[PDB]
């Protein structure tokens, strides 16, 4: 098992690299790549931790050496939202970074699973799909938008509100990865009596807007880095577990059956070659059915913006 | 169990806070304090992780709120060595930070265990001891210089050189926490046939100088942050395990029997009230006995420099 992290010198990159150095299976390797000159030193820092995980670090213009033989590629490269900045600002900075790095994946490790962290995920994942298609290597089973932070948030907020164990709250989160496209299926949550519709609506809002609590409370210091690194590590370790032949189930933004949108976040069962089965959303409340049809235009617009960058 | 991290917004601080948010026992709390205005946002970032660990964050001039009810206080506050900077540069920047923060420990949580990360540890721990003594609350069983990074390095370098499992290499490291004061007892290492004296000397050197490999390879980007956060978390979790009534054994820089120096890094058994027993160094090789007597002057000089800052 070899995992490559592209953007490994950043806030998310460094914490993610630490969690993977601590938690990847003994016998694994970890390669870090970032345009930041510090990157070989980040790898040197991690190499002092006593786990049987070979860690190498690369800066420079060419991630080919980090990517050679990679099974899993995690991309946290690009700028984070600071106060004042819009989705549109992020797209303009990050689209070309995602285009550049996914071209190099197609060249060096086209059979790898690819996990996109870089925002806006909804559009960045469609960019990577179109680059892989232009290279003739696109396997839709192997490309993921990492939405796992929306799951961490949902688990935490449910457990804190309802006095539950946050380690054992399960909650599917479907749709997309931004504002109104995030749909947590609170109707399916166990061991909770909802006060009323009010409580469900307010919890849904808090899950959808949680990034702003952080962006705000850091006050220009940046966005969520440490929670996102945990979310990415959790997803990555799920893919490693699936590579060993485990049944693994995770919410991720994937090119599925296209019932609602070309890309849609849903529970998937992972096998040894990416997605093995696309799982049901299960039973939606009236509230969930309406929220689903209400955000579909935004989600399809996010996808189009990524497709149109690569293809017109 | 409540753990306070002073310096929680820095390179070490943030990664340490993440590992404690992930690993402290369910029912724990974690309070973060730093002079950096971002600190409440670091805590907000971590609060989105689904563990039963209450995380709060404080900036401003007064750590009293973070420290109220603390059982364990970890101090990573102060500047790290960049290229050009000497031990003397660090002492001048960090002495007053350690004096200030330990006065606040004496006021708000005098019965807490205190773990000093801030360098130079050899002198910073004697400063904290003299501040606690001036406040009339010093318990020498409860004050530690965290040397655990020297243990991580020793474990890793032995396992990489000798083809061993780095998760199961045990190596006592004694003396102090800088250059020639670091003494790894390589004579006691199992499952290894030393090529010759040469190999033991070169491995000892690499353990003593490992910080420079990182400071160098980051090239001004800073020193070891991610490995040090793991080392601090390991030590902290050892103290939490001891609080539950476990026999726990760790190398730490402590005011022991003073056979070699007032403060000396040695294996200690932890109980529920800090150090319960000061353990033997065991059998020293000729090489280890000579290296021990050869660095003692430097170590005693490091301690004096801390004592003399507080007392003349
Ligand atoms: N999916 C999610 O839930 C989620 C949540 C939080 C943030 N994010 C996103 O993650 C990204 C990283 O955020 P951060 O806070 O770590 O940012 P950061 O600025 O700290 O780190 C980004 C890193 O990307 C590197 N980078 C830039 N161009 C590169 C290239 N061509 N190749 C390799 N590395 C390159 C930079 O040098 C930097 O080290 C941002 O886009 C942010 O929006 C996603
Ligand atoms: N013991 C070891 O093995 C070991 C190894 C590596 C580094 N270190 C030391 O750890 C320290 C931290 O290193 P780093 O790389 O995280 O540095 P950093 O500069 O990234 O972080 C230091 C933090 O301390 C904060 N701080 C400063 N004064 C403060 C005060 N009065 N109260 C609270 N917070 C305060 C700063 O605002 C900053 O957030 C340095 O002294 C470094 O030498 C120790």
């Amino acid at each position: 098992m070899k995992v490559a992290v592209l953007g490994a010198a950043g806030g998310i990159g460094q914490a993610l690299a630490l969690l993977l150095k601590l938690q990847l299976p003994a016998g694994s390797s970890l390669s870090l790549y970032d345009v930041a000159p510090v990157t070989p030193g980040v790898a040197k820092d991690l190499s002092h931790i006593p786990t049987d995980v070979v860690v190498e670090g690369f800066a420079g213009t060419d991630p080919s050496e980090a990517l050679k033989g990679a099974d899993i590629v995690l991309i946290s490269a690009g700028v984070a939202r600071k106060p004042g900045m819009t989705r549109a600002d992020l797209f303009g900075v990050n689209a070309g970074i995602i285009r550049s790095l996914t071209e190099k994946v197609a060249e060096q490790c086209p059979k790898a699973c690819v996990g996109i962290i870089t925002n806006p995920v909804n559009a960045m994942v469609a960019i990577a799909a179109e680059v892989l298609k232009k290279a003739g290597v696109y396997d839709k089973r192997k490309l993921f938008g990492i939405t796992t932070l929306d799951i961490l948030r949902a688990e935490t907020f449910i457990a804190e509100l309802k006095g539950l164990d946050p380690t054992r709250v399960t909650i599917p989160v479907i749709g997309g990865h931004s504002g109104v496209t995030i749909l947590p299926l609170l109707s399916q949550v166990q061991n909770v009596e909802w006060s009323s519709e009010e409580e469900i609506i307010a919890l849904t809002h808090r899950i959808q807007n949680a990034g702003t609590e952080v962006v705000e409370a850091k006050a220009g210091g940046g966005s969520a880095t440490l929670s996102m690194a945990q979310a990415a590590a959790r997803f990555a370790l799920a893919l490693v577990k699936a590579s060993q032949g485990a049944k693994v189930v995770e919410c991720a933004y994937v090119e599925g059956d296209g019932k609602y949108a070309r890309f849609f976040a849903q529970p998937v069962r992972l096998g040894t070659e990416g997605v093995e089965e696309y799982l049901t959303l299960g039973k939606l409340s009236a509230f969930e059915e309406k929220a689903l049809n209400a955000m579909l235009e935004t989600l399809q617009g996010d996808i189009k913006s990524g497709e149109d960058f690569i293809n017109g």
